[PDB]
């Protein structure tokens, strides 16, 4: 959780997982959540990691995005790293549409994490500030 990378990133401005600790105390809740996001060199897209609580061997990991105010929603069926879960979490990840490099004017994008398991749906959804990115870059 919390990639810091002094190169091409986007600009976000909702929750991550600061610290281990911060991390934990929010996964308590909203099971599954975003690492953090990083753009494809040489692809129109960007690919994030998304980080759950394996709670459930059926589990299922939808991204769904919307640069609207929500009566729409692609629904990404995120792929899951193979042997990532060390029997607590699992990571998954996704690629979202076209960024910055190719399209800087502040398209936006909000997604949310739709986590339907066998003990609930958990959805990663906040205050407005779900996964809302800017796309703009960095510098």
């Amino acid at each position: 959780g919390h990639m810091q990378t002094e190169e091409y990133v986007l600009s976000p401005l909702f929750d991550l997982p600061a610290s281990k600790e911060d991390l934990m105390q929010q996964l308590q809740v909203q099971k599954a959540m975003l690492e953090s996001t990083e753009y494809v060199p040489g692809s129109t897209s960007m690919k994030g990691i998304i980080r759950v609580l394996n709670i459930s061997f059926e589990k299922l990991v939808y991204v769904r995005m919307s640069l609207d105010d929500w009566q729409t929603h692609y629904d990404i069926l995120a792929e899951y790293v193979p042997n990532s879960c060390d029997g607590e979490t699992d990571q998954f990840s996704f690629k979202i549409s076209l960024v910055p490099p190719y399209q800087k004017d502040g398209s936006k994008v909000e997604f949310c994490i739709r986590y339907e398991t066998s003990v609930g749906t958990f959805w990663s959804n906040n205050n407005g500030t779900n996964y809302t990115l800017v796309c703009q870059k960095k510098e």
